[PDB]
């Protein structure tokens, strides 16, 4: 059987059992081969946007040396839900680098909102993504309002294909200068929240830079990753889910299984 037909069939079963939709886009950067499921359908970003926020901040650092070292002082009282790191460090403030580590690696909402303020807001992050050729990404709101994940609503969405293609440009390619690319990769590689998602489908011990999102409603959650094998070229993978029912929980298992199906089409098995 064609591996792409097997992958499609496995993804369709995952969708039937989950009761919602699974968007996938994978790129094997060795051969250029791809795997796609609902590649151009919109899915809520949830907190996965924070990986792209980090890239946008790094791009701003190109013109202002010292940006990553700049210490931000912020309100404790105004921190949004799920701000564990920014809460802990508020008395000292946090540097822009520390805020990105917290945003990317713990999904700290207060950190992401402070970084959005630093780069001039959701529209400015959207302009940055447009500037690298990503016509799909849009960020409209702050954390946590961006997680509403209402079916069909265009706000705070992208497509699996655009997420994967932009992750390739930014973490592997030339959209950032090499020192900034390396910093973005290092932040993603140190994520702590992804171990039950794409990483659960990747052979043990391979480096994986990823950013998760968990909207908390409408069965909507996701992960995107750059995988660096020791013996083959990197692989980029975006896995996004959504469901029509507001009360549906997300499923880490569905995300990991969809990742396994895509990676199997590239002859990667954990």
């Amino acid at each position: 059987a064609d591996p792409l037909s097997v992958a499609a069939d496995k993804l369709a079963k995952l969708e039937r059992d989950f009761g919602g939709s699974i968007g996938v886009y994978a790129i094997d950067t060795g051969s250029g081969a791809t795997v796609a499921n609902r590649p151009n359908e919109r899915f809520p970003l949830c907190s996965s946007f924070k990986g792209f926020l980090a890239a946008g901040v790094l791009a701003q650092s190109q013109d202002k040396p010292g940006l990553l070292d700049k210490r931000i002082r912020y309100s404790k009282a105004a921190l949004p839900n799920w701000s564990p790191i920014t809460t802990k460090h508020q008395a000292s403030g946090m540097t822009v680098a520390e805020l990105n580590a917290a945003s990317v690696q713990y999904s700290d909402n207060g950190a992401a909102n402070l970084l959005l303020k630093e780069i001039n807001g959701p529209a400015a992050l959207t302009t940055f993504m447009r500037s690298i050729g990503d016509a799909s990404f849009r960020l409209d709101r702050l954390e946590p309002e961006l997680n509403s994940a209402i079916p069909r609503d265009p706000r705070d969405t992208s497509t699996p294909k655009a997420v994967a293609e932009s992750a390739q440009k930014l973490a592997l390619g030339k959209a950032l200068p090499e020192p900034q690319r390396q910093q973005l990769a290092d932040w993603l590689k140190g994520n702590t929240t992804g171990n039950a998602r794409i990483r659960a489908a990747v052979p043990a011990g391979w480096e994986v830079g990823d950013k998760t999102g968990t909207c908390g409603v409408y069965g909507t959650a996701n992960d995107f990753a750059v995988i660096w094998p020791p013996k083959r070229a990197p692989i980029v993978l975006a896995v996004y889910t959504k469901h029509a029912k507001k009360e549906a929980k997300h499923s880490d298992e569905v995300i990991a299984a969809a990742a396994r199906a895509a990676l199997e089409a590239f002859n990667v098995k954990k």
